[PDB]
């Protein structure tokens, strides 16, 4: 596919996460952090690889925190799952291409970025170091993911390099399904056995 | 003590990082049984290069650099053989163990 991850990154346990929708048939997207609630930090971070119209711009799930006034406050970031089935959430911790950046965009060093539920506990800092340009950023973005389960709360915990999501995918139908991989187009037919070919 | 007389910088850092590939790394400092009469480790990382592809190499300390690169130039069918046997002039089609 030619439209990836348009800022350069990784993406934890990604063969994993194309395996889960094998077996899910929908998604019902669930705003569980507005981008409104950010009042304390800037919300408005783009960039040239994720370039829109000619202007910078970002992610439309995700929010790239960013100072605000030249301060950068603990990012508190908390959602219950009360939307009756499993949720998937997203989010990822920006590494910055060199401590100049680091300074310019979070102020801060030394930042961590973690993600606590009843079954996951992850803390992760960034990682500032030279790299080869890639869409013409030095940086990158690991990206990594949960499923969230019936009842449960998870919490958002960052001093910096947080790209905190704004919906989660909530699984509403489950069954047997799969993953072609071909480069044809969808066709008006119908048919009760599907190949690649 | 050993940090002092070998880096003299505390906290060191190892980074490598390519196109595909970002990585970095800190030495652990612990009390462990000597092997070979050394009580430090080595790890050992690798990495494979792409086609016109750039890797850096950061660090303040604990960095042992490499000197050579291994380009692969015939690639094909092979194998590795779990023996205790020695080479002999002798020519076949197919190989086993015994
Ligand atoms: C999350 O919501 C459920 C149902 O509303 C409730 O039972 C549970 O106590 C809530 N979690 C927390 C941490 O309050
Ligand atoms: C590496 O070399 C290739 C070919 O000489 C060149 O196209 C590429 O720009 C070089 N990489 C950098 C970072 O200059």
């Amino acid at each position: 596919p030619r439209d990836g991850l348009c800022y350069p990154g990784s993406f934890n346990d990604y063969e994993e996460l194309k395996h889960l929708l094998s077996s899910v048939k929908h998604f019902e997207k669930v705003k569980i952090l507005p981008k409104d609630r950010w009042t304390q930090h800037t919300t408005t971070g783009g960039s040239r690889a994720c370039a829109v119209s000619g202007n910078p711009s970002f992610f439309r799930n995700m929010v790239w925190l960013t100072k605000k006034g030249s301060n950068y406050p603990v990012a508190q970031g908390s959602y219950n799952n009360t939307s009756g089935e499993q949720m998937l959430i997203i989010w990822g911790v920006h590494h910055p291409n060199d401590e100049t950046e680091q300074r310019t965009l979070y102020q801060n060093v030394g930042t961590y970025v973690s993600v606590g539920t009843s079954t996951l506990n992850k803390r992760s800092t960034p990682e500032i170091a030279t790299r080869p340009k890639v869409n013409g950023q030095g940086g990158r973005m690991e990206f990594s993911w949960t499923l969230l389960d019936m009842w449960d709360t998870i919490n958002f915990e960052s001093t910096g390099n947080l790209i905190a999501p704004e919906y989660g995918f909530k699984i509403s139908k489950r069954g047997s399904s799969g993953i072609m991989k071909t480069e044809g187009t969808l066709e008006n037919c119908e048919t009760k056995c599907q190949t690649p070919l």
